[PDB]
């Protein structure tokens, strides 16, 4: 019944980069193929005078053969015609960390409590996403209040992802 075409997904009306700046703690993640950020994931958003949004992120990543390292990542956001949809160029402060360019959508936020982010890296031929990821962010590292949690669950369902998240732990690893 429900529409899972990426082209159908609503995103945050009149998204305000300035209001979104500051520290966001990842509470939950839906992983893409070949997942990178594992847990202890914290993002820092900024906007400069030209209106350009950028971010840094810290988190544990586990490169294969199970060697744990705290990745330090950088992202810069190129605007699109939709104020809530961006292209995010990202890299690690270390050369060998994963680099790339992903769609970065702010699906919903109230700026001071919760955010829902979404990226489809690759479409299916029917317009659904073949390879997606999504972060749920909280301003408070101890988690969302119930009213926000309930809104977020609705958005997770609208993205056709609600069954597919895992919780992100924060235990000072970094
Ligand atoms: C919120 C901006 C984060 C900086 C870009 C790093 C994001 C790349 C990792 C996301 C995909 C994954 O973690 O599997
Ligand atoms: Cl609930
Ligand atoms: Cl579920």
């Amino acid at each position: 019944e429900r529409d899972c075409r990426v082209s159908s997904f609503r995103v945050k009306e009149n998204f305000d980069k300035a209001r979104f700046s500051g520290t966001w703690y990842a509470m939950a993640k839906k992983d893409p193929e070949g997942l990178f950020l594992q847990d202890n994931i914290v993002a820092e958003f900024s906007v400069d005078e030209t209106g350009q949004m950028s971010a840094t992120a810290k988190g544990r990543v586990r490169l294969l053969n199970n060697w744990d390292v705290c990745a330090d990542m950088v992202g810069t956001f190129t605007d699109t015609e939709d104020p809530a949809k961006f292209k995010m160029k990202y890299w690690g402060v270390a050369s060998f960390l994963q680099k790339g360019n992903d769609d970065h959508w702010i699906v919903d936020t109230d700026y001071d409590t919760y955010a829902v982010q979404y990226s489809c890296r690759l479409l299916n031929l029917d317009g659904t996403c073949a390879d997606s990821y999504s972060f749920v962010f909280s301003r408070d590292p101890n988690g969302l209040p119930p009213e926000a949690q309930k809104i977020v669950r609705q958005r997770q369902e609208e993205l056709c992802l609600a069954r597919q998240y895992r919780l992100i732990v924060h235990n000072g690893y970094c």
